[PDB]
């Protein structure tokens, strides 16, 4: 799975950064990520994927916020599964968000057609933390 270019990663070295541009451009920066136990912590980025032209949805939440992604792409549930985003929508399950913030559900999915997409790769479980503090996945 993947992630539309302009979705925004937070890095420790540069705060938000476009995924497409952090593949790019091949920018060595420094990702944050959650454990098993729920707990942040931070790691570099290891490997830069351009997956080329793949069909885009685009996921608005209950509080207004767009996740553009591919249907295949996991992101983190409340009950610390790493679930396909479509899946999450159509089995209306809350997204998890790091530590306190609120967790929320997928309001609507919209196609957006195929548009060039991103991956990142980290060493250790596998996700790192999008803008608004959403968890995306490629673990198993």
């Amino acid at each position: 799975g993947a992630l539309s270019y302009e979705t925004e990663i937070l890095t420790v070295e540069y705060g938000l950064l476009p995924i497409g541009k952090i593949v790019e451009k091949r920018i060595e920066c420094t990702v944050y990520s959650v454990d098993n136990n729920g707990n942040i912590y931070t790691q570099p980025v290891a490997q830069w994927h351009d997956r080329g032209e793949q069909e885009v949805f685009e996921y608005c939440l209950e509080d207004g916020s767009l996740i553009r992604a591919t249907k295949d792409h996991k992101f983190m549930t409340v009950d610390g599964q790493m679930l396909p985003i479509d899946e999450i929508f159509e089995r209306e399950l809350d997204l998890m968000r790091v530590d306190n913030l609120p967790n929320i559900k997928i309001a609507t999915r919209k196609y957006l057609g195929k548009q060039n997409v991103y991956d990142i790769g980290v060493e250790r479980d596998h996700n790192f933390a999008l803008k608004n503090g959403f968890i995306a996945s490629n673990a198993d």
